[PDB]
C-alpha cells in the first residue's frame, strides 16, 4: 500500500474492517427500531461494564449533537456553559450548543495547551451570582484530549470538578478523541469520568475507528428523561439504532477501541521522535494522544506540500505546523512523512 | 428462512447487501471531510440526473432532521406551516420542526386518507394575512406517499403549488416513502417534484433499503447557503460524510431504490389481494403503496398476535389493522401471514 | 360630553383619572430601579392582602408578555400548553407561547363559549404521555373572562384543577378581563385562583383602567426565582418599575379596580336589557361581564356604522355582532347606541 | 428641597413635570389601540423632522427590548454581533440579545473607554467569513454614549460604519443615553446616525426624562415588517399606544429632551470642576456626558457613605467610584456632594 499523505485530522480516516463487518451481519432480519432492539441494549450493557457504573447512554450520529445535547440538559437559557476559548464547541459547531441550550451563553476561561485555568475558573463561576440582570453559571465543558493534543490529568479533571460541584454546575466532557486520553493516561474509563466528577459525557468513537457512532454516556442518570426528549426533538434519534449500535458493539469488543487509540498515539510519538533533532524542526508540547505540531521552515512547509502531505499549518503562530495521527496510521506511513521531512530538510 | 412476522412498519428492515458492501469498499483510505470528497460528489451527480436539474443536496441521518432542515429554510419563527393533522411533522417529531424553525406554528388542514383538503388549504393560506397580531402562512407540507399509504396524484400535487406560489409560501414533500409513491404513479422523480411546484424535499432511502442516510433535495437552490449552516448547527454534519454517500451511492446504482420500492408495494398488493373476500376482513382503501389497512375480527386479530405477528391494531377506528411491507417483504412472508389469516378465520 | 361611539374593546379606553393622577405624585424625586422601591414593595403587600396569600408578583407592561412568560415557566420546549381554540394566546400573540417557551406546542381543546370541554381536556391530557416521539402534556390554560365574555365558573375552574393536579399540568390563568368575571361572580380573588387550583395568572388591569401594566401572579412561588430572569430576558424588567406600581397601587386603592369592573359590566347589562325585544335584534349569550354579542340586520349595522360606531361584525357568524364596553362606558354612552338601534330598526 | 443623595445611575430619577402632565391630557376619550392612534402618528412624524429623514419608528418599553429587538432583525440565529465586552448587551441584559435573535453569538472587541477598536474590529468581522463549521460576522453594535460616559466622535462612529458596509454587517447604535452624547458633540441627530451608518438605533428617553418610553428607530426601513411581527411575537407592542407615545411627545416638545441632557451634562462637568484639585481625588476621563468617574481615598469613601450618597465603587479598578447625574440633577445637588468631598478629604 502507499503511504498515507494526510495528516489534516483523524477525521479523514475510514473504519476499522470490523466496523464494516458488523454492519454486514446485522444488515439482515428485522429489529425493533428507536434502539428498541436487543444489539442496542447489549451495547448499553457494555458501557456499564466498562464505566463500571449503572450509567444511561444515546447513541447519536455527531460530536458536535452529543456535546449540543449533554449542554443543553445541564443549563437554562439563561444559564452559563463555561469553555476554553480554544474549544471546539465555542468554534467549530456553528453555535449547535447555544442552538440546543434556547440560547444559553458561553464563557471563555483561557489557559494554556487549550486546557482551563482552573484559577480563572474558580473566579469566573462565580461572577454575578444571583444578579437578575446577568447569566447565571449553569455548567463547565472540558475537553478530552484537548484539541490541541493535551491532557488533563486526572487531579486537573478532578480540580474542575471540585469547582463545579461547590457551584452546583454540571460537568460535561467533550471525549471526541477520549480512547486517545484514555490511553496515554493507563487509567480506568471510570477514573477519567465520574470518579472525578464529570456528570456527561461524550464518547467519542467516529474519530478512533466506527463510520458515524458516538455516545452522550449520562453518569448523572437523572438526566435520562429530559435527554430522551431532547435527541428525538434535535432529530437525532435513528430508527434503525441496530446501524449505530452495531459499530459502536464492534468498537467495544476485543478491546479494539483502545488498541486502535494505542495505534494513533504511538504513530505521533515515533514522528515526534523522529521529528527531534532535524534541521529547522521544533517539536512543540509533548505529544501526549495523537496529534503532535512543530515549528517548520517555511521551505520545508512548501516541499511538504508540494510532496502532497495534507496537513494545517496557518491557524496558530507563524510557522507552526499540525500533524494528526490515526488508528490507521502505519509506522511506515510516519517513517515516509520522517523521510520526506529529513530529505527536504 | 422462517417467514419475517413483523409488518409493524418497513422501519424494522435492515438494508440491502449492497449498501453494507458498499460501506465495506469504502471504509478503507482516507478522504476529505464533511462532504468534500468524491464519493459525495458523485452523489450529488446523480441527483441531478435523476431528477433532470441541478439541485442542491444534503444528506443527513434522519427523516425527522430532514424535514426540520427543510421548514426550518421555509419559514420565519412568526410564520405558519401547513399541514395535514395526521402528518408526522405534527405528530412524531417531539416538535421537531418547532424547534429548528425557532418556534414556527404548525396550522393543520384536514382532508381524507391524509391528504390535505385543496379547498381548506386555500382558505387557511389567506387568513390574517399582514395582521401583526397573528402568525402568517409561510410554507406548506405535504407528505408524499402519505402516512397511511395513499398517494397524492400529480394534479393533487400540482394544485397545492399553485396554492402556494399564488401566496408567496414554500412547497416542501416529506417524501420519507418517495420511492413507493414514485412507481406507484409510474413517473418521474421530476414530474412528481419541482415540475408540479415542490420546493424542498425529504428524499427517503432509510425505509426504502440503506441504513441510515437521507437526503435533503433543494430545488430552490437560493436556500443552499442557509441550509449549510443550519444542517451545521444542528449537528446534521456528518464528519466521515463517505458513510452516508456510500449508502446513497449503492441505493441510486443500476435502479436499485426503484426495484426496492417495486417490491415492497408488490408485497401489500399481494396482501390486498389474498384478504380480499376471507371472513371477517375487509381491505380498506386502494394500497397504493406498501402500507395496508383493513377491518378484522377482534378474535382474528388475537390470533395473529398469538401467532407472533407484529402490526398496530389501536392506533385507529375500532378494529382497524396495519400491515406494513418493506423492500425485503418477500411473497412467502405475506402468504405466512395470508395462511395465517385464513386459518384464523 | 359628547357620546362615545367606540364599542370595538375595552382597549380603546384611556385610563382613570387616579392612575394618571397617581404617575404624577411619583414623578418626582429619587427610587431604586427594577422594582427595588418602596411603592412596588407597598403594591405587592397589596396583592398578598388581596388574594389572601403570599404570592409573588412581577408587573410587566402587556398582557401579551404577561401570558407568554407564566406559560414559558410551567412547560418545557417540548411540552404542550392546552387552551381553547379561541384563545388569545393561540390567535394574537403572533406566537409569543411559542417565543418565550422555546417552542412549546399549543393544543387546542374546543368547547362552547370559548370554554375548554372538561371531557376532551381530560382526554387530550392523557394523550402519548411517555411517549418520545410526542410532545408531553404540560400546563393549561383557561382565560377568566374568556375573549367572549363568557365566564368559568368557580365549579369549573376547579374542575380544570383537578385534571391538571391529576397529571402533574400547571394552570394558568389568562385574566385580562381578571376583574370583570369576578365581579360578576362576587366571589373572592383567592376562591377564583389559587383555591381553585390555579398557578399562575396573568392580572389584568390595562383593560380595565390603566395605562400600560399587568401584573403576573405566581401562587406556586416556587417559580419565582426563574420568572424573575425570564422577565429579564425578555426585556421586560422595567428600570423606573414606580411607574407601573403607581399605575397598580391606585388600580388597587378604595376598590377602584372593582368599582371599575363594575360599571363596565354595568354597561353591558344596560345595553342587553335595552336591546331585548327590538327589530331585527337578537341578543346572544347571557352577558355575564362586558362584551356582548347580538345578531343585528345588515341594514341596521350600516346605519350603525354610518351613524359613526366602532364595532366588530365579521370576525364569527354572519350578522353577528360584538359591543364591547370598559371601566369609563357611562349609561349614556350606552343608550345612545340603543337610542340609535332602535331609530335604525 | 433637600439635596439629593442619589448618583447610582439615571435610572433612580423620576420623570419631567411636562411627561406625566401630558399622561393625564391624554387619559380621556378613545383611542385605536396598538399604534394606531393620532398621538402615535404626530410622534412618528416627529421623529422624520428631528431624523430629517422617512425613518420607522416602534416605541417599546424598555431599552433591553429596543436593543434585542433591533439586533435580531440584523442577524441569523447562526451570525454574530459585535460589540465591546463591556457593552450592556454582552452583561445586563441576562442574554436577551441571545434570546431574541434564536440564539446569535456575541462576539467582544476590546477598546479603551467602552469603544470598539476599530483594527480589532476590522479582524474580528473577517474571521472564517464562508466557513460552515462558525459562526458569521452579521452585524456591529456601539453604544452610544458609552457605557462609561465616553462619545464616539463622528469620524469614530462613520469609521466603524466603513466596516460594516465593507463587510456587508449591519451596525446598531445603542442610544440608551443617546442625547448626552448629542448635546456634548453638539450635532445633528441625523450627523450622528444615518449620515454616519448607523441601520437601527435604540433611541433613550426613559433615563433622559420620561417614565417607561424608548423608541426603536430604523433607518434600514426595509426592515419594518419584521420588525412589527419581532415586536408584537416578544410582547413588546403596548395595546394603549398612546400613554408611551404621549411621554415621547412631551419628550419631543419645545426641546425639552435636549434641555434635559444638556442638564445633565452640566452637572457632571460642574462635579468634576468641583473635584479637580482635592486631597485624594483624582477625576478620571473628560467626563464627556453625564458619567463621571474618579479615584479616591477609601476613607473618603466611607465618609460619603456614611454621610448617606449613593454611588458604585466596586465595579472596575481599586478605588475607583462612578457618580451619574441626570436631567433633574440641581447645581445644589452637585454642590452638596462637593462640600461632602471637600469636608472628606
Ligand atoms: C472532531 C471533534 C468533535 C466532533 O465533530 P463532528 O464533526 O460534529 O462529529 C467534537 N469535539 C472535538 C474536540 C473534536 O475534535
Ligand atoms: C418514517 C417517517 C419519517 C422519518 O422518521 P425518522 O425516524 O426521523 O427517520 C418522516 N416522515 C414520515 C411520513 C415517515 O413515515
Ligand atoms: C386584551 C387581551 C390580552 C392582552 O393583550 P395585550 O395587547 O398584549 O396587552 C390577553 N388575553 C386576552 C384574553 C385579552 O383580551
Ligand atoms: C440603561 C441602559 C440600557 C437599558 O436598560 P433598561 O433597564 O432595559 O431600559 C441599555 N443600554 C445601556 C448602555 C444602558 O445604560
Ligand atoms: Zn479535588
Ligand atoms: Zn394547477
Ligand atoms: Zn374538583
Ligand atoms: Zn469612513
Amino acid at each position: 500500500r502507499p503511504p498515507a499523505l494526510g495528516f489534516s485530522s483523524d477525521n479523514i480516516a475510514g473504519a476499522s474492517p470490523e466496523v464494516a463487518q458488523a454492519l454486514v451481519k446485522h444488515s439482515s432480519g428485522q429489529a425493533g427500531p428507536y434502539g428498541t432492539d436487543e444489539l442496542t441494549a447489549q451495547v448499553k450493557r457494555k458501557f456499564c461494564e466498562i464505566f463500571e457504573r449503572d450509567v444511561e447512554v444515546f447513541l447519536v450520529p455527531t460530536g458536535t449533537a452529543a456535546n449540543a445535547l449533554c449542554l443543553s440538559a445541564m443549563t437554562p437559557p439563561w444559564g452559563n456553559i463555561y469553555c476554553h476559548p480554544a474549544s471546539h464547541i465555542n468554534n467549530d459547531e456553528c453555535g449547535a450548543p447555544e442552538f440546543f441550550s434556547n440560547g444559553a451563553k458561553l464563557m471563555t476561561v483561557d489557559g494554556p495547551a487549550a486546557k482551563l485555568d482552573i484559577v480563572r475558573l474558580r473566579e469566573r463561576t462565580r461572577e454575578k451570582v444571583g444578579d437578575v440582570h446577568t447569566t447565571q453559571p449553569a455548567c463547565v465543558s472540558i475537553t478530552q484530549a484537548t484539541e490541541v493534543g493535551s491532557i488533563y490529568t486526572l487531579d486537573e479533571i478532578e480540580a474542575i470538578g471540585d469547582v463545579c460541584k461547590s457551584s452546583s454546575l454540571g460537568l460535561h466532557m467533550d471525549g471526541s478523541r477520549f480512547a486517545n486520553a484514555l490511553v496515554s493516561l493507563g487509567c480506568s474509563p471510570a477514573e477519567m469520568t465520574w470518579k472525578a466528577g464529570v456528570d456527561a459525557l461524550s464518547f467519542g468513537a467516529t474519530k478512533n475507528g466506527v463510520l458515524a457512532a458516538e455516545a452522550i454516556v449520562l453518569f448523572n442518570t437523572s438526566l435520562a428523561t429530559e435527554m430522551s426528549y431532547r435527541r428525538k426533538r434535535a432529530g437525532h434519534l435513528s430508527s434503525k439504532m441496530r446501524f449505530l449500535s452495531a459499530q459502536i458493539d464492534a468498537y467495544l469488543t476485543d478491546d479494539l477501541w483502545l488498541r486502535n487509540a494505542r495505534k494513533a498515539n504511538a504513530a505521533a510519538q515515533r514522528l515526534a521522535q523522529g521529528l527531534e533533532g532535524l534541521g529547522g524542526v521544533e517539536v512543540l508540547g509533548g505529544t501526549e494522544a495523537n496529534i503532535l505540531f512543530c515549528r517548520l521552515d517555511s521551505a520545508m512547509i512548501d516541499a511538504l506540500l508540494k510532496a502532497g502531505f495534507g496537513f494545517y499549518h496557518d491557524r496558530w503562530g507563524p510557522n507552526v505546523v499540525r500533524f494528526v495521527t490515526s488508528f490507521a496510521t502505519t509506522a511506515e506511513d510516519v517513517d515516509h512523512l520522517l523521510n520526506q521531512v529529513r530529505l527536504a530538510a
